[PDB]
């Protein structure tokens, strides 16, 4: 997270930090006791081993609850950029209560609406290609961009109806390297998408891309 500030206990109780080979990694969304939602990326391909899931926590290295990988679902439809969302089942399950909590996701359909206010959180470079990550949890809001003008960015093809965009225009506010698969949420704390891609981190003219939980709905209700 660029311009971000420190996350609150309780702020997104259902955010889990992706470790991989021990280190920093990805974030992700618990659905509910034995299920994370990240992005396909974060996963797709790579030895499933090599990965823990932390809830409960403000810290990716302690506290709250761990778990390795059961098993590892790409969307059917993953390709590039495109369909970029996960589902992981755990091999141990992880209760709810106290700070932690299973994410309430964004209805079948509905997609971001332009300048309704997204607060998007993670364990990433607070630089573009920063190299040193932080320990505790980061957030920043930033406004929903219009798909269209997220295409004048990226070009038509680029940005799908699967996915929508988020930053200023000014730059500076963003999600980076380190934050893919973690939560992007509305303005009531409702799972609205993943952190996915983009041209940079927290550039001019250059939104973050998410993987949108309303357009994919059917591929989570299915195997959460
Ligand atoms: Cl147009
Ligand atoms: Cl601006
Ligand atoms: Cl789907």
């Amino acid at each position: 997270i660029v311009g971000g500030t420190s996350a609150s206990a309780g702020d997104f109780p259902f955010i889990v930090s992706i470790s991989r080979n021990g280190g920093p990694w990805c974030g992700g969304s618990l659905l509910n006791a034995n299920t994370v939602l990240t992005a396909a990326h974060c996963v797709s391909g790579y030895a499933q081993s090599g990965f823990q899931i932390r809830a409960g926590s403000l810290s990716r290295t302690s506290g709250g609850i761990t778990s390795s990988l059961s098993s590892v679902r790409v969307h059917p439809s993953y390709s590039g950029n495109n369909n970029d969302l996960a589902i992981l089942k755990l091999s141990t399950s992880i209760p709810s209560g106290g700070n932690i909590g299973y994410a309430r996701l964004a209805a079948s359909g509905s997609d971001p609406v332009a300048g309704s206010s997204a607060t998007v959180a993670g364990w990433g470079a607070t630089s573009e290609g920063g190299s040193s990550t932080p320990v505790n949890l980061l957030k920043v809001t930033v406004p929903i961009v219009s798909r269209a003008t997220c295409r004048a960015q990226y070009g038509t093809s680029a940005i799908t109806n699967q996915m929508f965009c988020a930053g200023v225009s000014s730059g500076g506010k963003d999600s980076c390297q380190g934050d893919s698969g973690g939560p992007i949420v509305d303005s009531s704390n409702t799972l609205i998408g993943a952190v996915s891609w983009g041209n940079g981190c927290a550039r001019p003219n250059y939104s973050g891309v998410y993987a949108s939980v309303g357009a994919l709905r059917s591929f989570i209700d299915t195997y959460a």
